């Protein structure tokens, strides 16, 4: 069960940090809406999280497009929680407006094809999954360079439009 | 031999249309340069090729950045040639500033993970490959929605910057 | 499930260009009639398509013999359509009086034993299939040399005669 | 080891009737020449052998084209010999200008894909094999209808022309 | 394969009986002894005195409650032509025992007489009783023939023992 | 492994009773001569040995034909010895002019295809083996009915004649 | 195979009892101790003092509630003849214990005493209790025999232990 | 897997030593006793008193000829941040023993402490001698901690017995 | 094999309890903590001070709701004789804990302490809770022993915070 | 690798008690002599060792015949040692004139076909092995009943005699 465009997205149920407390998040929870699943390699890394912040700030634009953004990493929910509790002035992430999923056992990263087995971390993959659970897009960047928030919005708007016309 | 970010890109040698005549194109030919390999499902399809045109028009901007754009489809070099000879006024593609690769035996599309076996055509995948032949990016869109030329430019500039800093 | 003389022909359902528009063609559609399935790939090749034209021109002679000619290639229905829209003066095929079947996923060419896997194209095979769907003849030519239209007519006439005596 | 256009023809070594006596015939014997190998289901069958006669009569036209015609069946060299010794007025074949190969153990017919296992006889297959031993054509007719001598001549001439241009 | 004491392999083969084709099976002779004898090849350069000897004794076998059947790996058409070609002219002439065309070799294979590399049957002879059990097997190399009286002696032997 | 007409006979080396004492008999010992190997179910059986006696009496006729007769059973050389020491008046065999081979471990009977595994005894098989060790004849009778001595003589004479040439 | 503490392999074998044949199985002696003893060959050049010793003690075994059975790989006809040949004349003479003909070797194989290459049983002796459980195994190479008193001692031993605790 | 009396599974893992990264292998301590101790998660709601107790006794171990190493399935960045976050503020504060980031789980798998379903290590502790042989294994469920003096006692025990 | 957090491998083994044989299974102690400890050989030239220490603390374990069990790959007859041979005379003397004879090695194999090549158990100790879950594992090489107080501390620990 | 009459005996190398101290005994050590290998289920069992004592007392008669008697059990060399140190008055074995082999890992008992897997003990098997290492006899008694010393002497004398004649 790897993830491929046109196929059903691998299901998941993962403990996540939502507004500073733990919640069990599954894909089935968002059935009917678009989901944008986006991975990041490590918490507390020496790379500024501008990428997660950009998606956090656009949370509401996604919600208006009928979509929910979810982030995911191979850190525990405790590491990710602490990451949010450590403000940005002090080198952390600060609170955020999107769930952060703790993929400690690596199943998520493996099923979505982004895990770097030797290293224990996910590549910067991003998947857009439609209301019926079909993957309609895959981006995967090496770690050095980030993703564009507007691309995800453009694509979601694109797939909605085509969902409700010919194509 | 599938394609993965951080791994060596699958090599290939495919007959392509360059400037209305055939040339054998391999990836090894572009070692030292960034390569942006982009697939498209079918020639002569009744869907406007604005996507290939946008990348054709930016061919030279990529070249200036030290990158080569390559397009690829599961059509023969003769179908792709005829596509270029048929102007856009008349429902074709017109000439183009980027090699068009004929993946008739499907090996390319299979090795890069974009082939839809049941259908015989490639998804709209796009791969950025660095000078050492390592895949640094993968985009794959379902057919209904296209790719953004500026994303490929942004990413290439991104990977160059990080290559040197 | 390969094709052999005396055995049931591999069924198929393939999108084809008939009179400049797409139609889904299966073998089951011609049950009761002889079918003459002939392969060619490639479209827009730099070789004059005299072979397809000869069979196009004899379309009606086949129809009189109780047979339907079908052509087939590993090109898409869009490439094949464009081939017909491009007239012969300009290096294309022009319209034709026989369906052109797009075997893009190669299943047809594989099941009929004509695909050159390394290359992605069909050899110049021709199959005559009787009303019950049994293969009664197989021709397969390497690419350099073509088929004779009259052979297919002669064979069909032959198999009809023997169908109704023998 | 089945026979396919573009591939090497299955080698063989079979006892045949040549000019009313037995000789061991192999394909390797005709290397350098075109070979037209043609099968028939049964000797003494109730079908007139006009087909074998037509190819026998054109023997020399084939020889002029640089080709050798060979016939083959699943009968013994003794059955095939007797067939030639029985003249046509009397319901046999009469003498012929082409070797008749006795495929009693069925290996030839199996390797060339014409054997009907349940029945023990070959379909009316015809193979044209070039000087390097590559199969350039395959015809296979059900038993009720025969082959055209001129098709084989046309094809051989065709493949020679294309061999040299 | 066929073994003494075991059930004989069943068969259904096209044969030449009185110059026309008939489908012969073993099941047809259930209740009688069957003496199945192989020979291939037809038109071979070796005189068929052996088949003639068994043809001439056809009726002695019938009196003993037995049927003789011959078999070869030639087609029914080759075997037919063999009978139509008289002996003056190097053939066999008519015969009073069915000639079975084992073209697909199944019979010869099941009875263990086929020479696979060659496509021909050894000179095997099998005596099969009324219940279909093989009570005797002879197999000669091709160079030397069988004795008709041996088959009669053996059949008489097995009848006697069948009833005491 | 098994014995077939036209093939090399399975070799053997078996302890046998010859003139009231033991000797190790192999087939290799008779190379150059015809050998007629004949099996019998058991010693001391309630069946009169008239069959072995007939072949014993014709020993010398076989020798004149250039042949050696050998008999064989699945009994030990001690059982077979005792069989010969027990005269016929007293229900035994009496002495005989042909070696009697003790196939106790069943290898011979298995290799020659006559063993009845469930029972441990050989069928009444008879094999004629030529000077080069090739099997030229096989007879195998069910137990109820015996073999004919003259058939073996006729066959041996037959195969010699045809051997020469 | 047979093992101490495990159920003895069942059998049904034709045997010589008082000069005639009877079918002996182990199931027949359920409720009694059975002492199954093998011997390599009949008519062997060794006087069978061992079988005689067990024959003479038949009645002491019967008094202990035990039955002695002997077994060999010879036919019932060879074994019968062995008994009919008196000891003065090199045989066995009659005996007071069944003699089992293991011609197909199944018994000797199942009890682990068969010497495959040779076709004979080692001098094994098995004591089997009323429930059919093997309580002892002796197996001697051929050169040296068994002691009758050991079998009696062991049976008495196992009875005693069967009835105390 | 790791077993008493057998060679310990080798490793080479990025670790936090004095606020910076160093690559730590077992081969680095050949000649000394190594006490390898796992803890399930950084920043967990459970007080690290256990790591602190072993950190405080670092020098007693060093005097005995032993090196203590800690290991978790967190990244070196999570573990670094854990040390930079003082205890007043819910972290670990600095420590006197390397903290090894077993992100790919190989270490925890090879030492038999990984809970596959969960992605975390049990509280295992292994004592490994100078030749790299495992001479002791402790493994505690999550609810209850380890005793520092046991590890010191055992190391002293194995040294004494090493020299007798 | 036996693992912390998993159900302990069941067993049923003949043991010496107060100089006579009894069949001991784990199921017998369901509801109580069990401390199963292995010892490699009886009559070995090393001191049983370890078994004595646990024997003397038998009652402290019983007060904590726990039963100590010892186990070795010796027969119940060797183990019995070990207890009948007093310590003055180089044996063990009586003891207040069952001694389990794992002659067929199944126990030692299932608990992961058997040294196959040798036929003896390492000095493993397992604490098993009332539901039969393993909550602790110690395994020492043969040269060095276990601490009685550790087992008491751990059991008290797991009772307090139950599960 | 099971033991059978006429076949090579399985080799072994086992720690044994010889005269109250440990020694490594292998079969290879007695090549050239007959060996009489005899098993016993358990030390300190409630059954009197009369059988081992009878063979111990005849040790020297065996030695004079050119044979060595060896005993073997699945107990450790320490259990077997203690067994000898415990005199017979006090329910033990007392010293003995034949090596006692500790088959703790069960390899010996398994290779000679006497191990009762479920139980961990050897049946009362006895094997006579000739100077070339060939098994010339096998006795195996269930546990309830013992073996006869004179049988082993009779058999060894038997096999020697026949070794050195035609008959």
């Amino acid at each position: 069960m790897v993830a491929e465009v046109q196929k059903q997205a691998p299901p998941f149920k993962k403990t996540a940090v939502v507004d500073g407390i733990f919640e069990e998040i599954s894909l089935e929870k968002y059935k009917g809406k678009y989901v944008v699943l986006a991975f990041v390699p490590l918490a507390f890394s020496f790379v500024c999280p501008t990428e997660i912040v950009a998606f956090s700030d656009a949370a509401k634009k996604f919600e208006d497009q009928g979509a929910q953004v979810l982030f995911a990493s191979t850190d525990s929910e405790y590491s990710l929680l602490a990451w949010t509790n450590l403000p940005r002035k002090d080198g952390g992430l600060g609170p955020v407006k999107v769930p952060l999923l703790a993929d400690k056992n690596h199943s998520l990263s493996r099923d979505y094809g982004v895990l770097i087995e030797k290293e224990g971390i996910a590549l910067r993959g991003l998947f857009i999954i439609d209301p019926k659970g079909i993957i309609r897009h895959i981006t995967i960047n090496d770690l050095s360079v980030g993703r564009n928030v507007n691309e995800a919005l453009r694509l979601v708007e694109g797939f909605q439009w085509t969902d409700k016309n010919g194509t």
